[PDB]
DNA sequence: CCGACAGCGCATCAGC
DNA sequence: GCTGATGCGC
DNA sequence: GTCGG
């Protein structure tokens, strides 16, 4: 709370700029901005102040100023008493509903769940189900939780296959005490980057009726819902597993770990290095890609080696 | 003044 | 029928 | 929106 207020405004601002202006990179420059301010040990007594700290220009240290001189902003209060804007903004925490279909849905005079359950004809099935799990998408996963899950997953994934190996990335990996969600890679010895594998493991994680719904599904990426089995009933989350080539795993389990920010300087200070990264492959125009652990690319972009519980950002 | 800020896989729309 | 563009969520 | 060409 040293510098919660503006913290607070510049995560608003940021919010606004991607669901209702659809402006991701003024999302971005405002998260970033929110970010370092987040670090800063002192109270920012000054925009000029916080102008000296990266991601920070004129534009935001002007807001800071009006912020620190009466307390608020007035963009801001305005925004939020902005019927079509806040309907915009809050349609877009249903899952499949991007700031596109908020917008149109509210050009409908649809601005509410309530009014989206009674217009579910005009929804997608992705919209369907995450108007039906609304609730439960914007809970946290224990870790506990977290590892009952990938005891299903693991245990599941070897029924079918012993040649399988499943690897639960992202947020669990950086050894967080609540995910968002579930991220699993999953490789096997068939699929390498020369030569029904994920269909074969969806199946059986449908089949021990852990995996309840489907919000996307091919070749190489599923994307869907799931459930612990119960006692009181656990609440359905969100899971996607992704099939990557086996001579590929380090590089993929490096980005599927994130995190996003993370992996965003990651591909930044490769370019300075003279290298680009990428979920596959990293390579020196471009050139032929290398042989790989995950230390081997730190070692390539010369950086120390941090564990993924370091890799916040 | 002005373009990059990564871009992928899948569902769905637009159009031949 | 098809290819390509767009939206979406990573 | 910020950074840097
Ligand atoms: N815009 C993005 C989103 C995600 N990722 C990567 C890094 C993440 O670690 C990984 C998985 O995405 P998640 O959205 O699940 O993010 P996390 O797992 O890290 O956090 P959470 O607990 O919210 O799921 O994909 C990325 O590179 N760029
Ligand atoms: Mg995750
Ligand atoms: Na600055
Ligand atoms: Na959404
Ligand atoms: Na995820």
């Amino acid at each position: 709370t040293l510098n919660g207020g503006i913290t607070d405004m510049l995560t608003e601002l940021a919010n606004f700029e991607k669901n209702v202006s659809q402006a991701i990179h003024k999302y971005n420059a405002y998260r970033k901005a929110a970010s370092v301010i987040a670090k800063y040990p002192h109270k920012i007594k000054s925009g000029a102040e916080a102008k000296k700290l990266p991601g920070v220009g004129t534009k935001i240290a002007e807001k800071i100023d009006e912020f620190l001189a009466t307390g608020k902003l007035r963009k801001l209060e305005k925004i939020r008493q902005d019927d079509t804007s806040s309907s915009i903004n809050f349609l877009t925490r249903v899952s499949g509903i991007g700031p596109s279909a908020a917008r149109k849905f509210v050009d409908e005079g649809i601005k509410t769940l309530e009014d989206l359950r009674k217009n579910e004809d005009k929804l997608n099935h992705h919209q369907r189900i995450g108007l039906k799990y609304f609730g439960d998408f914007e809970k946290r996963i224990p870790r506990e939780e977290m590892l009952q899950m990938q005891d299903i997953v693991l245990n599941e994934v070897k029924k079918v296959d012993s040649e399988y190996i499943a690897t639960v990335c992202g947020s669990f990996r950086r050894g967080a005490e609540s995910s968002g969600d579930m991220d699993v890679l999953l490789t096997h010895p068939s699929f390498t980057s020369e030569s029904k594998l994920l269909h074969q493991v969806v199946e059986q994680l449908q089949k021990v009726h852990f995996i309840t719904d489907t919000l996307s599904k091919g070749e190489t990426k599923f994307m869907g819902v799931c459930q612990l089995p119960s006692e009181k009933e656990y609440p359905h989350r969100r899971i996607d597993i992704r099939l990557i080539p086996k001579d590929q795993y380090y590089c993929g389990v490096l980005y599927f770990t994130g995190s996003d920010i993370f992996n965003k300087n990651m591909r930044a200070h490769a370019l300075e290095k003279g290298f680009t990264i990428n979920k596959y492959t990293i390579r020196p125009v471009a050139g032929e890609p290398l042989p790989v652990s995950e230390k081997d690319i730190f070692d390539y972009i010369q950086w120390k080696y941090r564990e993924p519980k370091d890799r916040s950002e």
